[PDB]
């Protein structure tokens, strides 16, 4: 089950919006902080890449930044660490 338990202390809203094409990044508290994140796509496992699946932290705070995600990725990514996940369901803004 998606639901709170992943590493992230908190998870964003679940609804991520992304500007299309702007990169949508996906901010969440860390519970690790230092900790390298894996996200998902709805029912898709989301690596970690510098071209999508961008991992970048701030302070704890750790952020998905997906790039070549606009009007077709709309849909739901998943928070993940190890193996744990906890959805956030993606909507693209044009």
């Amino acid at each position: 089950d998606e639901k709170k338990s992943t590493a992230f202390q908190k998870k964003l809203e679940p609804a991520y919006q992304v500007s299309k094409g702007h990169k949508i990044r996906l901010t969440v508290e860390l519970a690790d902080h230092d900790a390298e994140v894996k996200w998902l796509k709805n029912g898709q496992e989301i690596q970690m890449s510098g071209s999508k699946y961008i991992f970048e932290s701030i302070g704890a705070k750790r952020t998905l930044t997906i790039s070549q995600c606009s009007l077709a990725d709309d849909a739901a990514y998943q928070c993940v660490v190890g193996g744990e996940k906890c959805s956030t369901e993606l909507f693209v803004k044009e």
